[PDB]
DNA sequence: GGTTTGGTTTGGTT
C-alpha cells in the first residue's frame, strides 16, 4: 500500500537505465518501506547494506563492514591494505560479480570512507575500473538532516578533512565521475494519523525556536521514563548504564557479574560495553556482534534466558528462537601519521575481550535511528552532541503522546552543519553533482 | 636545590598539621620552584590546580575548573546548580575522597567564588559539612600584587560585590573558620644574576616615582617586538590580534581561514578567538581548550604543521608531540535579575563553534602570569587596565636588557586596589583571619 | 572598558 509520492519514486527509480540514484526526505516518510518493495521487484538482483547494524536490520540486510569484509577503521582512499578484494572462488566475489543493484539505507549515516571503499571495491571485484561502483546501480536512501557519521579525533579526522574535506557521503570522489539523480519523498507516513505533531517535527527540523518552546511545554514529563513499554534514548552510552541500571536492580533474579579482560592501551571510555557488566535474568538486552555461525547480528534485540559462566542465553525479539552468547574480542586502533612520510598508519594497541551484550532498556540515540519505537523518552544527560541528534530522538514515534522529555530544550543547543544545508539545497534541482 | 628561604617554608609547611597555608612573595622568588618540592613530598595525596590554563601547565597540574567539573560562569555561594558533587561512582569522587593536600597556585588570580566552590565542594563530595574544604590541607601560593580576578560587567559583578565584599580569595568566608598560616619570600630567584634590576622591581613594586623614570629611561624602545625571539605583551586581545597579523603575513606558506560559527546572542568582543581566523603553516599559536582525549590542553604553545577544512596538526611545545585541533562549542551566558525575588539566575543567550586556536607571537599579560620568559616587549596599546598588569609583564623576565617597552608609562597609570592594601599589611603579623 | 574559566561524546568487526 504505498503512497502516490513512494510509487513514484519506485517508477523513476527502477525504470531508468542512470546507476545512481537517492531517495530522501523527512524521518517517517516511508523510505525504507520504499526499500521493501524495491527488494520485492529486483530480489536476487539487489544487495541490501546499512551502516549499522540497527539500520540493517530494520532493512532487512547487512551492514556494509560485515558484507565486504571491511576492517572496522578508517578506510582510506583505495587503499590496498583496507579495501582487500575476495578470494579467487569466494562466495563473496561470486555475489559481487553477479550484482546488478546495491541498495544502501540509512546513507546519511555513512561516512564519505566508507562509500569510496565500496565504490573501491566493486570495481576491483568486478574488473571495470572505469566506471563507478562496477557499475552496480546503487540506490541510496537516508536524510542528512538525521545523524552524521561518527568521526573520532586525532589523525584519522585529519585525514578525512584532508582527503575529501569533509566526512559525509556527498563529499565522496566517486560523485564527480556520475551523478546522483535525487527523488525526494515529503508526506510523514509514521505520524499520518496525528498531523499537528507531523508538523511540529517539520518546524524542528528547520530549527524553528517557536516549535521548540511549544515541544517543551508539550512533552517535558521528567518521570516519562518509568512508565511501561517506554524506551529511553540517551546521547552517551555511560547515561544509558546509569539509566540501565536502576532497571537492572529492580528485578527479581540473581545478577551475574562478566569480568572483562583487558589488554594493552584501551581506554575505558572506549569499552563497547561495561568491564564489569551485570545481567539479570529477564534483562533487555541488545548484542554488539555478528554470530559467526548467523544465529544474531549487531543491533538483535532480546531477553536474558540463562546466565553461566562465560555464556548466556538470549531469546531475540526478531525471530523468538534461543541463541547463546560467549566472549568477543574487540581491537583498539590507534593511528601513527609518520613524519619523513606523509602517510598514516593504523596499529591494533590493545584488546577487550567481553560478552557482546549491553542492556537495552535505555540506548543511544545512534541505535534508534530506523526504528518506530512505541513509546519514548529522551534522557539529554550531559547534552546533545551530533547534528541530527534530537531530530532522530523525537522522530521515533507516531503520536506527540508517545513522546517525553527528560528536560526543556534550548535552541542553542540545536547543531546544524553548514555542509549539510549546501547539499540540501543544490539537491532541490534534482541532481547532485560534485565539483573538480 | 632550595633556597634557605624557602627551605624554611617547605618545612613549615610539611611539618605541622594545620590545615591553611598561604606561601606568598613577589613575582620570581620561587614560589612555583617550591611548589614542585611539594609536589615531590606529598604525591599520589597531593592534587595541584591553578586558575588559568597558562599558570595550570607551569604548575604541572590542571585548571580548578576542569578538575572539579565547574561551569565557566560565576559560581553562586553554595549554589546546588552550580557546584555539583560527582556521581557515586565517578573516578572524580574517589579522587576527591582520597585527596590529602589541595596545592593552588596563582591564588591571586582565583576569584572569590572560586575559591568557596572549591571548598563547598569539597565538603559535600567528603560528607564533612563541617571541616573547612572537607578536611583537606590547603597550601595556596601565590601573589595579590599580580593580576586581580577578572569580573565581567553586570549582575555577576553586583552579585559578588554583595556576597562577599569584593572579588579576591581572601575575602571568602571560609576564612572565618580557619585561621590562614602566611609564609614569605623575598630573595628573587628569576633576576638573582641582574641585582639592580631586581632592586628596581621591588621598588615599581612599591609604587616608587624615581623607579618608573629610571625604567622609562632604559627600556623604552618601540621596535623592541621585532627582535628575534621576542614574545609581545598586550593588554586587550584585539590588541594582540593586530600584532599577530603582522608576523603571520610575513610567513611563506599558504593561508587558510577557519570560519566560527555564531548563533543567538553572542558579541564580537566576547569572542575568546576571531571570526574569521586566519592560519599558516609555521604559525606560532596557543591552544584554549583542553583535550576530551588529553593529547592537548588549555594555554598550551605551539606551531602549525597541517591546516585542512576542521581539522588543523599542531606541534607541541611542551613535549614536541603532534595533536589534531577540531571545533569547539562556547557559551555565552547572562545573568538575569527578578522582580522582588533577591535572586539572579544565568542563561545560554548565544553559541561560538571554532577551532581553539590563537595566534600567540602577541599575547596577553593574562596569559603570561607565571611564565619566565626569555624576552619581552610590552605594547601598551589603548593603556592598562587591571591591578597588577604593568608588574606582572615587568617581572616576566630574568634581566633589564630583555624587556622593551612601545612608549614610556606615567604614574597616573598605575592602578591599587585598597583591598589589597589591608590584606597585604594584615598579613604581616603571619596569619590571615577574616572578621564578620 | 577590558581580562579568565569549560567536554570529541557516537558507529563499524572477518
Ligand atoms: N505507504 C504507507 N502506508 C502505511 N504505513 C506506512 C507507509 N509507509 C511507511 N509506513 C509506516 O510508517 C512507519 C515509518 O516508515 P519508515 O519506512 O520506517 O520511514 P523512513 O524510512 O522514511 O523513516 C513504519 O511504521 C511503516 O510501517
Ligand atoms: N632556588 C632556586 N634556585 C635556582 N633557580 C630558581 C630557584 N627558585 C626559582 N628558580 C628559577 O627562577 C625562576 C622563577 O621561579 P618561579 O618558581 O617560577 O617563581 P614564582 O612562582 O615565584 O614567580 C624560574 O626560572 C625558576 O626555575
Ligand atoms: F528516515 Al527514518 F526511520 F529511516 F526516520
Ligand atoms: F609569582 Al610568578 F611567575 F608565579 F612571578
Ligand atoms: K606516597
Ligand atoms: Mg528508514
Ligand atoms: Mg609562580
Amino acid at each position: 500500500g504505498l503512497s502516490s509520492e513512494q510509487q513514484r519514486a519506485f517508477l523513476a527509480v527502477t525504470q531508468t537505465p542512470h546507476p545512481a540514484h537517492l531517495i530522501t526526505g523527512p524521518a517517517g516518510t516511508g523510505k525504507t518501506t520504499l526499500l521493501y518493495a524495491l527488494q520485492e521487484f529486483y530480489k536476487g538482483r539487489a544487495v541490501t547494506l546499512a551502516p549499522t547494524g540497527t539500520a540493517a536490520l530494520q532493512a532487512r540486510g547487512q551492514t556494509v563492514h560485515s558484507f565486504f569484509r571491511f576492517p572496522a577503521r578508517l578506510l582510506r582512499y583505495r587503499h590496498p591494505e583496507d579495501i582487500r578484494p575476495p578470494g579467487p572462488h569466494s562466495p563473496l566475489r561470486k555475489a559481487i560479480e553477479q550484482m546488478e543493484v546495491l541498495i544502501l539505507d540509512e546513507v546519511g549515516m555513512v561516512r564519505v570512507d566508507l562509500l569510496e571503499a565500496m565504490d573501491w571495491a566493486l570495481r576491483k571485484t568486478r574488473k571495470r575500473l572505469e566506471e563507478p561502483f562496477g557499475g552496480v546501480k546503487v540506490l541510496l536512501l537516508g536524510d542528512t538532516r538525521q545523524l552524521e557519521p561518527v568521526v573520532p579525533g586525532g589523525e584519522e579526522a585529519l585525514y578525512i578533512a584532508r582527503t575529501w574535506g569533509g566526512p559525509f557521503f556527498f563529499q565522496a570522489h566517486v560523485w564527480e565521475e556520475v551523478a546522483l539523480r535525487v527523488h525526494r519523498l515529503w508526506e510523514s507516513q509514521r505520524q499520518r494519523e496525528d498531523p499537528l505533531f507531523a508538523e511540529l517535527l517539520k518546524r524542528l527540523r528547520q530549527g524553528d525556536p517557536q516549535a521548540l518552546e511549544t515541544l517543551n511545554r508539550a512533552a517535558v514529563r521528567p518521570d516519562g521514563g518509568e512508565e511501561p513499554g517506554t524506551l529511553i534514548l540517551t546521547p552517551r552510552r555511560k547515561e544509558a548504564d546509569a539509566l540501565n541500571l536502576k532497571r537492572l536492580e529492580a528485578l527479581p533474579g540473581k545478577p551475574l557479574e562478566y569480568q572483562a579482560q583487558v589488554k594493552g592501551e584501551f581506554a575505558e571510555t572506549d569499552f563497547p560495553t561495561e568491564a564489569a557488566l551485570t545481567l539479570k535474568k529477564g534483562a533487555q538486552v541488545i548484542l554488539l556482534r555478528n554470530d559467526p555461525l548467523g544465529e544474531y547480528f549487531n543491533g538483535d534485540l532480546g531477553w536474558v534466558e540463562d546466565l553461566e559462566a562465560e555464556a548466556l542465553a538470549v531469546r531475540l525479539k526478531r525471530n523468538g528462537r534461543r541463541v547463546v552468547i560467549r566472549p568477543f574480542v574487540w581491537e583498539k586502533i590507534v593511528y601513527t601519521y609518520d613524519s619523513e612520510r606523509e602517510e598514516i598508519k593504523p596499529q591494533v594497541v590493545g584488546t577487550f575481550r567481553q560478552v557482546p551484550v549491553r542492556l537495552a532498556w535505555a540506548l543511544t540515540v545512534h541505535k534508534a535511528q530506523g526504528l518506530t519505537l512505541d513509546k519514548v523518552h529522551l534522557e539529554l544527560g550531559r547534552g546533545l552532541f551530533a547534528h541530527g541528534q534530537l531530530y532522530v530522538a523525537l522522530t521515533r514515534v507516531r503520536r506527540l503522546q508517545d513522546l517525553s522529555l527528560s528536560r526543556p530544550i534550548a535552541p542553542t543547543e540545536l547543531l546544524w552543519r553548514p555542509e549539510v544545508e549546501v547539499f540540501e539545497t543544490r539537491i532541490q534541482e534534482g541532481i547532485w553533482q560534485k565539483s573538480h
